[PDB]
């Protein structure tokens, strides 16, 4: 009736502007700050293309076909409307694909979190998806190799109003398979790999850039102590001189309170291997280091590297515990301690880590981690948007009479909302939200 048409037409309306809006921002983003163009962004680039060409030349067809309940716009439109939907979808997912396979060359690297393509063949393979999967979208289509030979799809073939995406079982089957599920399944399968090595790669660096942060100015502890770096603790004394001092003495050169990353990285590995040296030179804390595995090493240097060699050395009772493998007692006697409460976020993890012996804790709190995290949930979303659609298309070949018209059109808007998600994701970005306060004069 006359209300749900306008009501859904509101709707519709929303879904084009969200979808539009949404992805113009990202394209312009990447397009006009230089910090966000990289390889990744790229790729993200050739997705909020597809989802803009879905959301301005698909989605406002495809509303004004269930609206007006005919296609007003002729045989050629509507086999090149269909070709034009097909590669956006085609294209995503082998993006998609792509995204994957890069972060996991990335992550089983030296360089861990960049990508080893340059940003020219990160170019090259994006036309490479684009062409090839354009050439699998509408060569079928336009050489008409899709057609069903049943009287139903005949009738609206030779019909000019008629739009409706009838196909033969083989079309459906091989298609779907080629440009669907076969780049969705390596990419959930290399995907997790690209998961487990963040978490299996965790090691005692990255577990303290997590737990002291990383500063290039002088700030305060939790002592108020004048630090620097990651958890650089400077000097106990009260004055900013005498921390710009051992500062200067410590870089050797006039750093004026200010220091750069590869300075701060230097000090650290200073940090970590003097925190080492320390716990092998300790009688009470090496024969727990000798009897603890690689990542509960971690958690021990992780201490050290807080409170000092002989600060730990007075955890008697929990040392004692370690040793034995009393985990969970351990974590007891860990928990009712002055380190406990001063720092209860730090203390929760790396107690967390000496009773699971896992990297668990420490889970999607590096930025890199959040970023892998964040193309996970891109992926994750376009998955289960998709999924339902290309399920019970693939189900209507085996079973011809499964759900009507109304189901598989509610299923492919589900798969056409999901063009308005993705710029919304990449709000987990801190990146991608200043680029957009940015742009958007906020
Ligand atoms: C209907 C069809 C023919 C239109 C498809 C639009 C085409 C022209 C678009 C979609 C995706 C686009 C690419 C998206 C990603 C990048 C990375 C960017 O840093 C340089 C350009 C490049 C390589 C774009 C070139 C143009 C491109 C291939
Ligand atoms: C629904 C409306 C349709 C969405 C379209 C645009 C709005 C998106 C906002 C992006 C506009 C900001 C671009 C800008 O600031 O311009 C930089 C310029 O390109 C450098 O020369
Ligand atoms: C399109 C969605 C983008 C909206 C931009 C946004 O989320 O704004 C930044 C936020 O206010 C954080 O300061
Ligand atoms: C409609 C299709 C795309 C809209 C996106 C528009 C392209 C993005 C604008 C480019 C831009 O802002 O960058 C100019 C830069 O300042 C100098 O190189
Ligand atoms: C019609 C869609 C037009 C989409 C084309 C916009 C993609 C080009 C782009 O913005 O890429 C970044 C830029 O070329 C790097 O400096
Ligand atoms: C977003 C796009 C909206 C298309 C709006 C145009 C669709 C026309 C409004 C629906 C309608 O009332 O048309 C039924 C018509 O009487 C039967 O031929
Ligand atoms: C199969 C689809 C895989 C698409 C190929 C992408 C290649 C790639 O991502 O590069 C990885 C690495 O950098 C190469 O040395
Ligand atoms: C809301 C949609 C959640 C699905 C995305 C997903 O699969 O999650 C990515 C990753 O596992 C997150 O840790
Ligand atoms: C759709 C509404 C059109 C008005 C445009 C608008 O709302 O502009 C706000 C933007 O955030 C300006 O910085
Ligand atoms: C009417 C056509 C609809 C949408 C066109 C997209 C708008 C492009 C805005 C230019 C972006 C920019 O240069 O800042
Ligand atoms: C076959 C799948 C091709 C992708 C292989 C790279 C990821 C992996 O080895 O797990
Ligand atoms: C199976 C269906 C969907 C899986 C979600 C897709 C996200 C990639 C998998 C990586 C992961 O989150 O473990
Ligand atoms: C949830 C998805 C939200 C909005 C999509 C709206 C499109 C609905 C079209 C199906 C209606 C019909 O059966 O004719
Ligand atoms: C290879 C492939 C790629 C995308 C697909 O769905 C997109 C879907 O929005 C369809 C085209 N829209 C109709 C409403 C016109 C499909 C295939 C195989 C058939 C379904």
């Amino acid at each position: 009736d006359e209300v749900w048409v306008v009501g859904m037409g509101i709707v519709m309306s929303l879904i084009v502007l969200a979808i539009v809006f949404g992805n113009v921002l990202v394209i312009t983003a990447i397009a006009k700050f230089e910090r966000l163009q990289t390889v990744t962004n790229y790729f993200i680039t050739s997705l909020a293309c597809a989802d803009l060409v879905m959301g301005l030349a698909v989605v406002p067809f495809g509303a004004a076909h269930i609206l007006m309940k005919m296609w007003t716009f002729g045989n050629f439109w509507c086999e090149f409307w269909t070709s034009i939907d097909v590669l956006c979808v085609t294209a995503s997912i082998w993006t998609l694909c792509v995204i994957a396979v890069d972060r996991y060359f990335a992550i089983t690297s030296p360089f861990k979190y960049q990508s080893l393509l340059t940003k020219n063949k990160a170019r090259v393979i994006i036309l490479m998806v684009w062409i090839v999967s354009g050439l699998t979208s509408f060569l079928p289509i336009q050489m008409h190799w899709y057609r069903a030979t049943h009287q139903e799809a005949i009738n609206c073939y030779a019909e000019e109003t008629c739009c409706d995406f009838f196909t033969n079982q083989a079309y459906a089957i091989a298609s779907s398979i080629v440009s669907f599920y076969v780049p969705l399944v390596i990419m959930v399968f290399v995907y997790s790999r690209v998961f487990q090595e963040a978490k299996r790669q965790l090691n005692i660096f990255e577990m303290l850039r997590i737990d002291e942060g990383l500063r290039l100015k002088i700030y305060k502890d939790t002592e108020g102590y004048y630090t620097i770096g990651i958890g650089h603790l400077l000097t106990k004394s009260p004055s900013l001189n005498a921390a710009k001092s051992e500062l200067d003495k410590a870089i050797g050169r006039n750093t004026n309170g200010v220091i750069t990353k590869d300075e701060a990285e230097k000090l650290f590995n200073q940090d970590v291997d003097a925190a080492v040296r320390g716990i092998l030179r300790n009688a009470k804390l090496k024969p727990v280091y000798d009897s603890l595995d690689a990542v509960r090493r971690a958690a021990l240097i992780n201490m050290v590297f807080q409170m000092g060699e002989t600060g730990v050395a007075g955890f008697t009772n929990s040392l004692r515990m370690l040793q034995q493998k009393r985990w969970d007692e351990a974590a007891v006697n860990l928990a009712k301690s002055r380190w406990y409460n001063q720092t209860p976020n730090r203390a929760k993890r790396v107690i967390t880590t000496f009773r699971t012996g896992t990297w668990d804790a420490y889970k999607f709190c590096l930025k890199e981690h959040k970023a892998l995290k964040t193309l996970g949930i891109i992926m994750g979303t376009f998955t289960l948007c998709w999924l339902p659609f290309f399920i019970v298309n693939i189900v209507h070949v085996i079973q011809d009479n499964l759900i009507r018209k109304e189901v598989y059109i509610l299923l492919n808007w589900i798969g056409y909302v999901n063009s308005g998600f993705n710029p919304l994701i990449y709000c987990r970005s801190p990146d991608f939200r200043i680029a957009f306060q940015e742009l958007l004069c906020l």
